[PDB]
């Protein structure tokens, strides 16, 4: 059972139902708090408002022992289970321990100048490498574990989470990853090679971007984007915390994933 | 210290038995290459005897000869290192023109050891075979449409119209998946991909699941199930596929100066250092 649930983000509907219920409620006119208080001192975490606020949520939430939940406004999500008009029907079951788990790892990618860092930010997406001004080629070479890999002449690169596997990574034909897999993929952005294909690598290593010594930069789930210098590189790794996802007991991803994808879901 | 050596695949074969066998070890030679060779007074066991046996198999004859030894040689706990064709391959490290000067690095404990897991089928009534590459359901009639459904670690997934599926290792990944536009897994990765074989749903993409899963596979109540180089293996009318990681891996070992990627690199055209 859980003690102390936090709403982030039926706004109105939760948190009374929730309260009579007897649980403790803290929300971003009455416990407030935020986003990162509410990680803090909550056990649960509702998110309100599809995988869109969930993603940013999820960066923040990751860094905390709490488990999190969204409810979506209508569609499907590959985080966001519960539909408005089954929402409390599904939260009851939850609340009463019955739920799946599914940990989602994320991406930390630095800029590093020898060995100082210079910026740092996280990804439950992906990260992507390209050049400042966009549809321009640019080099880069790949090293995973320090070993070098090989270079790429590119738009640039995708490196992306299970989780961001069915994002941007598969418009730019990436595989789709299971949720789970301790596997991070890298995609290349139009490669001038025609042979390149994306490559899938254990989560546990690391990759280091180098560049020319002669106006990069990489976005992390789309946020601003972080400048690398002239002689600078980037290192990117699995962060040492999780997302703590939660799902209902007839949670099905590969049902999800067939929905959204509109593959075919016919038996003979 | 390798005490008893097992020369295995179906010129490069006399050369290491010679070596081996002026070096001191125990070497013993595998039945059907020895008498297809055509060899005298040279010892020989079954594939299987060197397996359970032997301490080293040394595979003759590039990555073709790796797949059928291994089905056998995982099953052990034997080391296997093999002995390319001349150019690069992804299960073959030795160069044949250098094979006694890198063997003799190996025998002297020189060496990296890494497991390759393998894909086992079962056809289901309520039949086995194994790969170290690849498990390909098809038709018996080549660009003919199937239908099938998918479960994965038995919860329904998708069902697809195409010319087949390709299940793949990531030893497999470089392989027949590759052709087919699947994505590379680094070798040691506990994942396999489902590669569709021109699926008539243009949404269709490679996926890539943990190794620890299995997929079954259900059709219409012609199919065939094809294991690497192995002969196609018809599935009765009512038989479901299953399909799971093996209890036993392929002890595979490299020499020290191994490098995965750049293997991948030169095989595939891949560009090298730039600055």
């Amino acid at each position: 059972h859980f003690k102390c649930i936090g709403i982030v983000g039926t706004h109105e509907m939760l948190y009374r139902w929730l309260c009579d219920q007897g649980y403790e409620v803290i929300v971003e006119k009455v416990p407030t708090g935020t986003l990162a208080e509410i990680g803090q001192q909550a056990d649960l975490a509702v998110v309100v408002g599809g995988d869109g606020n969930m993603l940013g949520a999820a960066r923040t939430l990751a860094r905390y022992d709490i488990n999190v939940i969204g409810i979506n406004r209508g569609n499907l999500g590959f985080l966001t289970d519960l539909d408005p008009d089954n929402a409390l029907q599904q939260l009851s079951d939850v609340l009463e321990g019955r739920y799946i788990s599914e940990k989602r790892f994320l991406l930390e990618a630095q800029v590093c100048q020898q060995d100082r860092q210079k910026r740092i930010s996280t990804a439950i997406n992906e990260v992507v490498l390209h050049p400042g001004k966009v549809a321009h080629m640019i080099e880069f070479e790949v090293y995973i574990d320090e070993t070098f890999a090989f270079s790429q002449r590119s738009d640039g690169l995708i490196i992306s989470t299970p989780t961001g596997s069915t994002a941007y990574s598969l418009s730019a034909g990436g595989p789709i990853l299971t949720p789970s897999l301790d596997a991070i993929t890298l995609v290349p952005m139009f490669p001038h090679t025609l042979s390149a294909r994306p490559l899938v690598i254990n989560s546990s290593s690391t990759i280091r971007l180098r560049f020319s010594h002669r106006d990069l930069e990489i976005s992390c789930d789309s946020q601003i984007a972080l400048p690398i210098q002239e002689g600078e590189d980037v290192l990117i790794r699995r962060c040492d915390y999780h997302l703590n996802l939660i799902h209902p007991k007839d949670y099905s991803y590969f049902n999800t994933l067939s929905t959204k994808l509109g593959w075919s879901k016919k038996l003979f």
